[PDB]
């Protein structure tokens, strides 16, 4: 989301008061403190955030690059910019973290399509 429009009853990603680390989501404002406190460490919150955020049968079929052996949809590139800015202001997150990161976003994904097989 680059708007409030775009899910009225969501949360931004990252800190509204920043535009430029700031993306509208889905998720509630009650779910989002859920997940803030309850999601400890910046790989967990990752991976949730992907499970609220995208379905599990988009997971399946995705992945961060869009690329794999009969082709992969790429997950939102703007969403995925927002759970890096989210990451960033409740953990710190570097580079190196956050290649890591995406390392285990891409991970969950497969699992998602080794599931339906
Ligand atoms: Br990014
Ligand atoms: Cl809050
Ligand atoms: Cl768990």
């Amino acid at each position: 989301g680059n708007s409030e429009e775009d899910y009225p009853n969501g949360t931004w990603l990252g800190d509204e008061n920043n535009p430029e680390m700031r993306v509208r989501c889905a998720i509630i404002p009650s779910d989002m403190l859920h997940i803030s406190t309850n999601c400890r460490t910046a790989e967990k919150m990752a991976l949730t955030l992907l499970d609220y955020l995208f379905h599990r049968e988009v997971q399946a079929v995705s992945n961060l690059s869009g690329q794999g052996k009969h082709g992969k949809k790429q997950l939102d590139p703007l969403t995925i910019y927002g759970i890096r800015c989210h990451l960033f202001y409740k953990f710190g997150i570097t580079e190196s973290d956050w290649y890591r990161i995406k390392q285990s976003i891409d991970s969950k994904c497969r699992t998602a399509w080794r599931r339906k097989q």
